[PDB]
RNA sequence: UAGAAGAAGUAAAUAUGUUAGGACCCGAAAGAUGGUGAACUAUACUUGAACGGAUUGAAGCCGAAGGAAACUUUGGUGGAAGAUUCACGCAGUGUUAACGUGCAAAUUACUUGUCAUAUUUGAGUAUAGGGGCGAAAGACUCAUCGAACUAUCUAGUAGCUGGUUCCACCUGAAUAUUCCCUUAGGAAGGUCAAAGUAUUAAUAGUAUUGAUUGGUAAAGAUAAUGAUUAGGUGU
RNA sequence: AUAAACAUACUUUGAAUCGGCCAAGUCUGGUAAGCAGGACUGGCGAUGCGGGAUGAACCGAACGUCGAGAUAAAGUGCCAAA
RNA sequence: AAAAUGAAGACAUUUUAACGAGUAAGGAAACGAAAUGGCGUAAGGACAACAAAAGUAGUAAAGAUUUAAAGUAAUUUAGAUUGAAACUGUCCUUAGUGCAGAUCUUGGUGGUAGUAGCAAAUACUAAGAAGAGGAAAAAAACAUCUUAGAACUGAAGAGGAGAAAGGUUCCUAAACAACAUUACUUGGAUUAGGGUGAAUCGAUCCUAAAUUACAGAUGGAAAUCCUUAAGAAAAGGAUUGAAAGGGAAUAAGAUUAAUAGUUCUUAAUCAAGAGAAAUGGUAACAUAUCAUGAACUUUAAAAUGGAGUGUGAAAAUCUACGGAAGAGUUCUCUUUUCUUCUUAACAAAAGUAAAUUCCACUGAAAUGAAUCAAUCAGAGAAGUGGAAUUUAUUGGCUUUGUAAGAAAUUCAAUGAAUUGUGGUAUUUUUGCAGUCUUCAUAAAAAUUAAAGGGAAUCUUUUGCUCGUACUAAUAACCGCAACAGGUCUCCAAGAAGCAAAAUCUUUAGUUAAAUAGAAUAACGCAGGUAAGGGAAGUCGGCAACAUAGCUCUGUAAGUUAGCAAGAAAGAGUAGCUCUGGUGAUUAUCGAAUCAGAACUUUAAAGGUUAGGGGAAUCCGACUGUUUAAUAAAAACAUAGCAUUCUGAUAAAUCUAAAAGGUUCAUUACAGAAUGUGAUUUCUGCCCAGUGCUCUGAAUGUCAAGGUAAUGAAAUUUACUUAAGCGCGGGUUAACGGCGGGAGUAUAUGACUCUCUUAAGGUAGCCAAAUGCCUCGUCAUCUAAUUAGUGACGCGCAUGAAUGGAUCACCGUGAUUCCCACUGUCCCUAUCUGCAAUCUAGUGAAACCACAGUCAAGGGAACGGGCUUGAUUGGAACGGCGGGGAAAGAAGACCCUGUUGAGCUUGACUCUAAUUUAUCAUGUGAAAUUUUCACUCAUUUCGUUAAAUGUUAAAAAAACAUUAAAUUGAAACAGGCGAUUGAAAGAGAUAGACGGGGAGUUUGGCUGGGGCGGCACAUCUGUUACAAGAUAACGCAGGUGUCCAAAGAUGAACUCAAUGAGGACAGAAACCUCAUGUAGAAUAUAAGGGUAUAAGUUCAUUUGAUUAUUGAUUCCAGUACAAUCAAUAACUCUGAAAUGAUGGCCUAACGAUCCCUAAGAUUUUUAAUUAGAAAGAAUUUAAAACAUAUUAGAUUUAUCUGAUGUGUGAGAAUUUCUAGUUAAUCCUUUAAUAAUAAGGCUUGGGGUGUCAGAAAAGUUACCACAGGGAUAACUGGCUUGUGGCAGCCAAGCGCUCAUAGCGACGUUGCUUUUUGAUCCUUCGAUGUCGGCUCUUCCUAUCCAUUUCAAGCAGAAUUGAAAAAAGGUAUGAUUGUUCACCAUUUAAUAGGGAACGUGAGCUGGGU
RNA sequence: GACCUUAAAGGUCACCA
């Protein structure tokens, strides 16, 4: 046989990210004393559209708590932010939309976004459009707090992990139905090469495990073990269930 | 059942036979190893270039009239759409036209379709052979692709096909038998040739006389086993 | 009884060969076959010559180069010798 | 062969006799009576004038051409001519030693053949010049240049220029041997010269996608990774990457045979250099340098998509008024028609614009302002007055300097003349303004300026390196070339029109671009027309005809309500003369557009351009893509729908490895893996099987390890270990699946019974692109329907995200029917151009054993050659497609190879990735090794390693720095800050999983292969032919066993059946007598054998045993197996002779290696006792240390010297008899021991393909070596079957066997069906039907002539002569065939390689 | 027709040309 399309994706030749017009890395600012024990105030200069992602980006400008100059940051917009707004980052920040607070200071039930899975790693969870994470409970014995991830899973993080209060802007993006093949083509302008997807049953036995015979069909069960080698791992992987959900 | 029984062997040059090597000469599709290719084509990115004329008329907006209201009727304006068409171009539906030792190792003529957003296109750049790339035809990867090109292993192997070079003279065949992964082929054996011997209980594809063997042709059918048409006599 | 001394008995080494085919006062399967397969012998293969007009197998007869005669199968109206 | 002779003769002796064919094959050399005889090629060693100049040769070698001679032949010899320097004969030796073939290799050359051709791109003609090169009885044509005529490209060009590529092709002169399919005086061709000028155009500079270094990391290696992260490297990050991106600065005229934003004249610009620090304006803001402005920081520019509308300006075109100069027309007119009337870079500022944004005064409602559209206003409209920016350089346009001195148009013979002003017109270019659109937001750096801050106190010089010629294509580039193919751009006139369309023309370019002339045949290619009919042609309206612009009227069903729709359908349209509407400015001026009216004619879109329309069915929703070179589609994509996994140190996944890489500059509205394919309606039941999974169970099965026991030890044994499987549950929008039979209300069967699945196919749909039967049944379409449509449904074998049903719009998709139109057709005629024909010049190729008249025969079963006939005159031109089983190609179909390759799978054997367990020693603790606590290796991260730890002390989009006065601005820790953490990663070993991947295999026989069978090891009878052998996928059957008795022996008895008797008792129970040759039994298939037995019964027993020989059956006289004959033991039975080494006989079975059992003690040795008999033993140089005894040292398992003796020494040993002890089948190679292992002999474990590999498929994507050893087609033999014909006569025919038929039987012919065979063809004979056309047969359908009848006439029926002439048109189907509707005198049947493909078609296959 | 099964009846095969 040949090497299937999923195998050719891992080499990254034509499947490299189309990130040329992107604004940059969107994250919190690097942790320091002034964020651990004080608050630094930033100014939302503008709100910009980052190619390839559905949420807007804010060009915040903190000043320089230790030197002279400007610290041009690049945050992910929370819904409701506006140009010229002031936002405060630090442990003593007020509980307002757009402010950055350690996850331990947020009252149980607070909605946050752009949460750090580890202290000081500048944002991991709840970064897509309209997404958010909820603080479940605190644990002052070992300085851990429980949050509910947007997928529904519960995760325990350190109580000093930072997060931004609010909802990532641009929600309800995927509810608008794409209508045309051309529109879907334009969606991957600043993404990887994946769109026009040929069914495995339409390929040939050399190309794909599904490449069939005189009738377009699979032939063998499409639920496979997690341990299948790359090359035959095509279809549902480690499927605990199948069929329409009730 | 090997041996001994007053030793025969050895050396070298040829000829013939067996055997290994390119192996009488030429012939595979294949396999492995190392390199060269994206000047053709495939996809993707960077930076450039290229929409002229018509058709239809969506939101949005304005007037008039009707209405308690909700709003409706009517006339305009507007210029959307992977909307309809023509042109520069492009493709290749049909003639299964031309040509078919061509203009051309895929072109020409008319007809047909298409002719800016999933568009067309230049340069740069990236992806390499059990790999790439593929809106998927096993398609494309320099006229080479159901695994490119190039060189080495390599004069690859062939029970299969083709060829195999002077004269006279003498002798002159085979298709049984056994075994084989055997059936287009081999070894044992038969037929044949050439060398070399032995005075030789070592002649016969013949007939006769004598003693035998066998169960074929024929013959038989209340002679045994069967098959089958009738007629008398007795109970 | 007849024949047999270039009789007889061989020994060694080795070549090619084991695709066969035909005839019949023969046989088996088949309706049958210029079909398929066998017993015995003679042939073609390996083979020309004379005759059957022509023909791998039929009939006579097998071959160094020639001359003369008697012949064989078979023929004798012309082609064609009688 | 035998005799005779035999040192040398010679002819390989003399004589006599017999013999002589031959494919494959053999006979090497030498051998005197020669164990075959010789010829030739080349080289090596000798010999070649015997008397001291010793083979031939310039008095002509080798070679070549021939003429003759010798030899059976291979070959040799000699002469003649040519040739001019080496060569030959004999003997041995040696070998790169003899050619007709290999689709042989290389080179050369023929026929074809003066043949096919030298035919796209409209086109040339006259006069003259130059030249050898238009002559001549028309030799009808003539290359280059100039002039004139006539033309084409038609300004998206056949024009003027660039990028790439080419590389001197550029310009000129001389010259034409070759080349540009004739020629050339021409040339992009030959020869020789000349030619490319930059401070301003580019490269150079910057960075994009990307690329590459030192050090570092990885690797066995080559090398790979990393690109600023790891670095004592680089205020911050290295190299390269654009002649289309960014970018300091030049223009006009003139000049050269050719270079020019490059030279010259004139006129400019740019960069680098040289000679307590300003005013004005209310404000927006403004001032020939002015008017200081460091570090540091920020902002902006360079630098940002597309569409569409409006509009400013310039240019081009057109036009209004006024002219000046020149040109054209002019016997008909034309105050006429045409040309010229221009201006740069850089700067200036008389005059004067459009649009946008801001500033000041004021404060809008009765709301206003404005655009084509919009849009805006108390965070302030409108108004008035101002400021700024943009508009191809200063400042947009006119104007000005440059500058008229240039340039253009004229005139004179260098010198003179002129060079106004406009437009509410079109196009192009370039800006501007707002509007729309994106799940698309549409680059960076070099480089420049400004600001915040307040540190410090005009002239002139120079401008380097490299490119610069030319083409840029119907001749300079890539395709072998001057190739009708391909290749990126800039500039762009008139007519007409909606139009950059078609058509014609101006400026420019060219008239040649693979040759022409004559004639005007066939057959063609390209373009046409056609009476009457109108698809009747055909697989099919293929091809062609037909519709075609604009205006007005009108427009259906269906529908996703958007469409259908340009639906369909109808009318108008010309020319000329007029009339009216639509404005600007304030009476004058201007625009093409619309409407209307008289009149005339050839009655009007049509020169060119320019939709045929309608009714339905299927598939796909749509726009899109696709097999470059036979498939453009129903296939792929698509939006929509659905499922699975993943919290990122993850999922997927590349890599040998890696602080390695991709999605990821990412974070579940995300990433990755799949199925279905818009919308509507709906997705039924099944978890048994195979997958997937579980948050699940332990003590079923499971490895290396770990622990323990025995033993001298290896070894062995036991216990305990993870995943995996098993056990239990879940899951089908996971792979997939979704039944039978019988009664029952003139038929059907609601109903009932019964069998048993995991579930029994549900809603739907249907002879469907899915239905064999089948051309299903009923309607409809037609005259006629294997076609279409609508219905029916026990549906071979429909059916629900393998998606079911439904269709609106859409489609170079498949199918049917109507209208219109027509040469598709009846049925062909005719016209034009280019060829073909002939000629001058020029000039190939495929192919070719030799060749070329027929019939029949035979033959390899279809001859051009052979045999017998028919017949023949030599050379051929134009056509032609019958033949040459014509050419092209080692058949691609089929088969065979112990030949492959792609693909698939629990085929066999493995393997990367995944996974589980153990080992690989961080500290300090607890529980029964586990659980904890820590960090210290380790992992994953973050930053400018920027306040770690412990003490101490949401009103405002603005600024924040270089400090004033060691502090100000606190100290210390041996932790840059977090995170994980002794667990996880990488290594080793072990178990599981693993078509993701690698290697390989897939028996044989065979009336072709496959399916079927086993004729493959094997027995009986028969074919089988009276010895032995012996065929078929011949016939009838049989084996892979069974038996402690069914082996051995002894004894007794006689069986099957029948008759006659005997209570129940009978046809069959048990008893008796008689007859009883086996008709019973003997394990089994069949055939043999058997009567005081080989059968039945009784009794004893284990010979169904050990060892050794010799034979017989298959046989190769191998093995296995079997069948016998003896011998030596120990036994069984019998009184005994005998019998017994399995079964009454013919089948009942098995190598090498490997595993596993049994046996090798009968005998031979050593030592020591007692007895006896023979026995001299070889001869000088010495160290191992067993040690004692001393001289030193030492404490530890204590060693280190030297003195010393024996050892170890040499001037007994064997045999034998009787004991005793011990050992005893051989070996593990220095000697022994107990374990272990290996030998030797004999059995068992098995190969059934049975003389014995370890082995699944599919190729319609296929490949190679071959095959007529072998199938699919013709032909040939046969004729079962198909067709036709006879003989007899039981009967039918109202009576009557034979008018006409003829049963039960029986004899033939034919090759028009299909069989049966495999003879020819596998380095190829083109395989169905139809169309066209010719011929042949008669077994005759019609016409002609006759006979018969159950023939009155008519219509008919049977038969004879006769094959000269006729034998049709359509619907459906690819059909042959068939079935319908017609018509006719009849609408007969057949052959010719199932006639006919260099004759067509391509419907089917 | 061939193979299989039941108490005649069914079931699978019938292929490359």
């Amino acid at each position: 046989g040949r090497r299937t399309l999923s195998q050719r994706k891992g080499r990254g030749s034509i499947f490299k990210s189309r990130s040329h017009h992107k604004l940059g890395v969107a994250q919190h600012r690097a942790i320091d004393f002034f964020e651990r024990h004080s608050t630094v105030r930033g100014l939302v200069k503008s709100i910009e559209h980052d190619p390839g992602r559905g949420a807007p980006l804010a060009r915040v400008v903190f000043r320089n708590p230790r030197q002279y100059g400007l610290d041009k940051e690049l945050f992910i917009c929370a819904e409701g932010l506006y140009s010229g707004q002031y936002i405060y980052c630090g442990s003593k920040a007020s509980l307002h939309i757009g402010n950055v607070l350690p996850i331990g200071q947020c009252p149980e039930g607070t909605v946050v976004c752009n949460v750090e899975s580890k202290p000081g790693d500048r944002g991991i969870i709840a970064r897509a459009s309209g997404n958010y994470a909820t603080v479940i409970s605190h644990n002052a014995d070992n300085e851990t707090t429980r949050i509910r991830l947007p997928s529904g899973a519960k995760k325990t993080l350190k109580s000093n992990c930072r997060a931004m209060v609010g909802i990532i802007a641009g929600g309800g993006r995927t509810e608008k139905p794409i209508l045309k093949a051309g529109v879907a083509y334009r969606m991957y302008k600043a993404k990887r090469t994946t769109w026009p997807r040929v069914r495995g049953v339409a390929m040939n036995p050399v190309d794909h495990p599904h490449g069939g015979g005189n009738h377009q069909h699979v032939g063998h069960p499409t639920t496979l073990k997690r341990s299948s080698p790359p090359g035959q791992k095509a279809g549902k992987v480690a499927a605990r269930r199948t069929g329409l959900i009730r």
